[PDB]
């Protein structure tokens, strides 16, 4: 575990993380995809061997010794707000199980279902709160990645509100 388990936020490409493993915002089919998924495919293509997994699950595939945790959030274009919310919570619970199983001391995580799976809505708070619910009981250092300046400020404020 980390000496003093913490949350941090960074505004940068998650493919350039400084953590011991990465969470991919994957599609259920293990395709190169778009956004975070495409950056992860370019950096760790070997990790897409048999990476297909259902919505609300996470599947880890090694790239060398570096673990890529493929976490499949719901596409809110297809799911109801209610069913989507349950699958988004479930994906993060499966990420916490994988991070714990791997024994890493740090993990790089994106906000699942906030990009092309958002159904055209702002889901910063919804996604972040499900991330906290899952990861609060883990002792890895969690570094949350984002691309927008206003998202960085809102994520940083949410972390500080708890400390
Ligand atoms: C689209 C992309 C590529 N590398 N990282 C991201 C990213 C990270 C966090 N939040 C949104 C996007
Ligand atoms: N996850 C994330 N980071 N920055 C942004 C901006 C818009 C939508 C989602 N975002
Ligand atoms: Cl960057
Ligand atoms: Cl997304």
């Amino acid at each position: 575990g980390a000496m003093a388990p913490s949350y941090r936020v960074k505004r940068m490409d998650i493919a350039k993380n400084d953590e011991e493993c990465v969470v991919n915002a994957a599609n259920p089919r293990g395709l190169p995809g778009d956004g975070v998924c495409k950056a992860v495919y370019k950096k760790w293509p070997e990790s897409f061997k048999n990476s297909a997994t259902p919505v609300g699950t996470a599947k880890t595939v090694m790239c060398g010794t570096y673990p890529v945790i493929h976490a499949v959030g719901p596409n809110f274009s297809n799911y109801t707000e209610s069913e989507g919310d349950r699958e988004l919570a479930a994906a993060y619970r499966e990420v916490a199980k994988e991070v714990t199983r791997l024994g890493v001391n740090s993990v790089a995580i994106p906000l699942l279902s906030t990009g092309v799976y958002s159904g055209g809505k702002d889901r910063l708070t919804q996604s972040l709160n499900h991330l906290f619910t899952a990861m609060d009981s883990t002792d890895a250092d969690v570094v949350i990645y984002c691309r927008d300046k206003e998202w960085e400020k809102k994520i940083s404020e949410a972390i500080q509100m708890r400390t």
